[PDB]
């Protein structure tokens, strides 16, 4: 699981990640929801998700960090 | 800077847990809050307290996971 800080920087990003956290097929740990622009969100991500994710949150021109585990996998 | 991943494991680590929590301490970054035992409690702290802030769960038997910066948008 890789873990993914967004920031959303307005409305139209919120509404998306609201919309995308609705998708349990996804099968992606949301730690805390969606609120406002500039309030980071905080996901953990299948491994085998995360290049789909990274492209998906780059083609929206979503703010984001991602962040492994130390010494991991 | 770096993220922390908490799981407390009894009552007693998730009323510890709370209690930092309460605290309003800057940089000190709760992004979820304490609930019940075996559910992940995620906080965002300056990388220079990573050492000492993992003492101290390691002290008292909290388990935890590290994960640090790789990269962003």
């Amino acid at each position: 699981k890789t873990i993914f800080v967004i920031v959303p920087t307005n409305e139209e990003q919120v509404a998306f990640l609201e919309a995308l956290a609705k998708q349990d097929e996804l099968n992606f740990d949301w730690q805390n929801p969606p609120t406002e622009p500039g309030q980071p969100v905080v996901i953990l991500i299948p491994s085998d998700m995360v290049e789909w994710f990274l492209e998906m949150l780059k083609a929206k021109g979503i703010p984001f960090t991602v962040y492994v585990e130390e010494g991991g996998s």
